[PDB]
């Protein structure tokens, strides 16, 4: 059992174990570097600036299950209104729902921030987490062959979105 | 109109054009307009990186269109794909200058060793997509309301070209 809340100075370590496994292990993220924990400092608090939230899955004993948070999806001001998000599950937490969890968590907190649009960039293959944005609404709106690479071999992208606000007919 | 590198002399010529498409297209999302300064700035991080920025121009040298591209998305696993503009003067319209600057374009990016261009269009800007579909480009997203201009909501069409589509693996 898990409770969501965000994320504190103390979840670093925690989160950049959970990052750094993506990184080596995963087609989750695009990097083949792993991080130090300067650098994620670095990133909580400019998410902290942008007032987009970093959103951690804890358990009794305070371990850091999970974590998901959005920031900017392209470097325009027309862009202002769309966020792209990321959800990391811990390895040994998997089957759990805590992917459900986080997300739904993340996006009451996208649409109370008055946010238009949240875009999910997943790798193509990954079929149970373009499945879980299917269930929470998220429809496909991209799919881009071998755009990318890791561990030696192209990578295909899918693109995915949720309306946080369909009723809104202008910004 | 030639196609040729671009130089600081054609800076003013870019800056124009550029800022012209802030007010008046939704080809650039971004309602504020920039100085020289920024355009130099542009200049200088692109041939840092070996990406080049193309101007099509008269005999008096004038700027009439120019062209770049650079970084899609900021990660190591996407450094095979750039994402172009191509940006044509307004009264240059419909004089195929639009055509001249891509196929440029990709032959340069083609003789980098990239792998895939990407090309971000506002989805109602037919000729646009026009332009890119005769020149190979397929299209590959259909985002809506992603983005915001003119106080009107944008949808995003994406298109690609594979410039190496033989090469099985990185």
């Amino acid at each position: 059992s898990a409770s969501i809340r965000d994320a504190g100075v103390a979840d670093l370590p925690g989160i950049l174990a959970i990052y750094n496994d993506a990184v080596g292990n995963t087609t989750a993220i695009w990097n083949e570097t792993p991080v130090d924990l300067a650098n994620r400092q670095a990133w909580f608090d400019a998410r902290a600036r942008q007032g987009y939230p970093i959103l951690v899955a804890s358990d009794a004993a305070g371990e850091v299950l999970g974590y998901a948070s959005y920031g900017d999806w392209r470097p325009f001001e027309g862009f202002r209104g769309t966020v792209e998000h990321s959800v990391y599950v811990r390895d040994d937490q998997r089957g759990k729902g805590l992917g459900v969890q986080l997300l739904q968590a993340l996006i009451e907190r996208a649409r109370a921030q008055g946010l238009h649009v949240m875009v999910a960039a997943i790798e193509s293959g990954n079929a149970a987490s373009i499945g879980l944005h299917r269930r929470l609404g998220f429809e496909i709106s991209g799919q881009m062959p071998q755009v990318g690479q890791k561990f030696g071999r192209w990578l295909d992208l899918t693109f995915m979105q949720l309306n946080l606000d369909p009723t809104r007919s202008a910004p």
